[PDB]
């Protein structure tokens, strides 16, 4: 927060009752399992749980008062709404509108998530400074997690990059009116192919008439999306069309596959390398750079920034071993959807490719995954009960192991220009089978 707030100076701006002691509280919690002094509890009610049942807890644990939409019969102070989800959502957008530094919003894809980092990354290698700037702590950018991730704006922030979520229409209106911000950007696109598209151009109204849009070219509904955005300052991008704004030229995988290219446009021309697989996740890095100069962020900047942003520990990391062997490290977690993408990744390497399972965390899943995998990996090596029915599902290529220990020595004869992906729920310790190797 901004500035610590107190309860009888929000009765107007929520619609609220003070009933009980005045408070001032700091920082807020929707979670009794997750709160301390000085903070304001928000009791939401829930498909499993309701947060008025835990009054007793928060008031122990030190909370100044409780946010709710009922009295109950209290030992902490009440501040009483109709709607305690509309109640966080002003709350939101009240510290929102007492911080005074640029904000960037985005939505789309699951590329969202990587355009709010590469960005983030952007301002806090430009500022040399990663406290100074706020970005959405992992996923939390629904109707719940926009409010709550702009309360964290505090005096130290000197910029703040916020992803939207949405899993209707409306919800991307209603947070980004909270968010307010001076860039938006849609990746790309409920009800169907053209409610995705309404609810993602949503994003588009909550600039101002001098804020700047960020969309893709090459997308189906860029018509759409700036006939909505109604005349706004447009910057585009394009992997495909020499007039959009940001281009890539001579996308190249470096020897880790990689990406690199060269970025051209408005901000100028430089060679970029990023640390991240996949030609989508060039298009990724084109938003940001957008966005960043939207910004003001210069060119050698934008460079750094992208170049500096890693992947996450266990999460489609790759390297060259020594031997120069290809491995990409996914042993954090899996599940179907995951292992499918996985595989998807994997194909799209030329050379031999090998893809390394442990156990998922029934029977059918895993049939179901040695089938998907069929047709666009030369091997399955994989270890655990459960994925022996993969191996069998995959074919004659396929080979189980009774043990990590026989799978690393198989894994050890394989020979440069091959590919090997490594994944498997955190309980199959795949992460040990990396560390072999690399």
């Amino acid at each position: 927060m901004l500035e610590p707030l107190r309860l009888s100076q929000l009765t107007v701006a929520l619609d609220a009752r003070l009933i009980g002691e005045d408070a001032v509280f700091s920082a807020v919690s929707t979670d009794s399992r997750a709160i301390g002094p000085g903070e304001l509890f928000i009791a939401l009610s829930g498909p499993r749980f309701d947060g008025h049942d835990y009054l007793a807890e928060v008031a122990a644990k030190g909370a100044v008062a409780a946010l709710v939409e009922r009295e109950v019969a209290a030992p902490l102070p009440q501040l009483l709404v109709r709607d305690t989800r509309a109640a966080l959502g002003r709350l939101g957008a009240l510290n929102r509108r007492k911080f005074t530094g640029p904000l960037a919003a985005m939505t789309g894809s699951s590329g969202k998530t990587t355009v709010k980092e590469m960005l983030a990354s952007i301002l806090r290698t430009q500022a040399g400074d990663a406290e100074s700037v706020l970005a959405t702590r992992g996923n939390l950018n629904n109707d719940l997690g926009v409010p709550l991730t702009l309360l964290q704006l505090a005096p130290q922030h000197r910029s703040a990059v916020i992803e939207l979520g949405a899993s209707r229409i409306g919800e991307i209106a209603y947070t980004v009116e909270l968010t307010r911000p001076h860039v938006a950007i849609i990746t790309n696109a409920f009800g169907g192919p053209e409610k995705i598209v309404e609810a993602k151009g949503e994003i588009l109204e909550g600039l101002a008439a001098d804020g700047t849009a960020v969309l893709n070219l090459d997308d189906k509904a860029f018509d759409t999306w700036k006939a909505r955005a109604s005349g706004r300052p447009l910057l585009t991008f394009s992997l495909d069309r020499p007039q959009a704004d940001f281009r890539a030229a001579d996308l190249q995988r470096d020897a880790r596959g990689c990406m690199g290219f060269r970025l051209q446009g408005v901000a100028g021309e430089a060679q970029v390398q990023l640390n991240l697989l996949g030609r989508h996740n060039v298009a990724n890095a084109l938003a940001a750079a957008a966005a960043a100069h939207a910004l003001g962020v210069p060119l050698d900047g934008i460079v750094a920034g992208l170049q500096a942003l890693q992947p996450v520990k266990g999460r489609a990391v790759a390297q060259l071993t020594a031997s120069g062997l290809r491995v990409i490290d996914d042993s954090y977690n899996a599940n179907p959807a995951s292992m499918l993408a996985a595989i998807d990744i994997l194909s799209g390497f030329s050379g031999r490719t090998v893809l390394v399972l442990g156990d998922m965390g029934a029977e059918q899943a895993h049939r179901e995954v040695g089938a998907y995998a069929a047709g666009k990996v030369s091997a399955l090596y994989a270890v655990g009960p459960l994925m022996a029915h993969a191996v069998q599902a995959f074919g004659a290529t396929g080979r189980h192991f009774a043990d990590q220990a026989s799978l690393i020595g198989a894994l050890a004869t394989e020979d440069p220009t091959t590919t090997i992906l490594i994944k498997g729920s955190r309980s199959a310790a795949m992460d040990k089978v990396v560390a072999a190797l690399c």
